[PDB]
């Protein structure tokens, strides 16, 4: 059976207990922590691409009100995010299983951009999700996995100073 695991869940859970925030810029900002995934149960000889997207966890705008994140009352439908292709893609199962798959180069933006960068809505809450796409073979297949531990709110600047502190302490 194909098994997908979060590397450094310990650390992600410290960010999650505070409500995690990720900066978005016009040019795009890399994530900290970086999403790293442990994968086993691939066919070492089969071909795969690793895709990353961000699900809008709810339909609301969030605001940091008197030291606490609170959702607005005017939900809007959220269009799905674009997909980031892991730059090692396409690659053999053996490649993907030999070390954690690290999405260190994805950049989060707030502006429709040349590409590479993934556009998010500021002050929305996101749940990172990967797709493992078996390619080249006759039987195309997709396995998807969400990472609740890695939920964050997209922000143009950190609201919760405890997040600011954690980000520096562990970088
Ligand atoms: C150029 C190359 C890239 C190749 C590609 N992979 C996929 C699916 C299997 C993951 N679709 O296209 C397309 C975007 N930029």
């Amino acid at each position: 059976e194909l098994r997908v695991g979060l590397e450094e869940s310990e650390l992600w859970l410290r960010f999650k207990e505070l409500t995690n925030e990720m900066i978005v810029t016009k040019n795009g900002r890399r994530m900290f922590p970086v999403l790293k995934v442990n994968v086993s149960g691939l066919d070492p000889n089969a071909m795969y691409s690793f895709l990353l997207d961000f699900v809008a966890a709810d339909n609301h705008r969030w605001k940091y009100v008197n030291g606490e994140w609170v959702p607005g009352g005017k939900p809007e439908p959220q269009a799905p995010s674009c997909v980031y292709i892991h730059p090692d893609s396409p690659n053999f199962g053996a490649h993907w299983m030999k070390a954690p798959v690290s999405f260190s180069k994805v950049k989060l933006t707030n502006k429709l951009n040349g590409g590479g960068q993934i556009m998010l809505n500021s002050l929305h809450k996101y749940e990172p999700r990967i797709h493992i796409v078996r390619v080249g073979g006759p039987q195309r297949m997709i396995t998807s996995h969400c990472f609740p531990e890695t939920q964050f709110i997209a922000v143009t600047a950190y609201q919760n100073e405890e997040i600011t502190a954690l980000k520096i302490k562990y970088n």
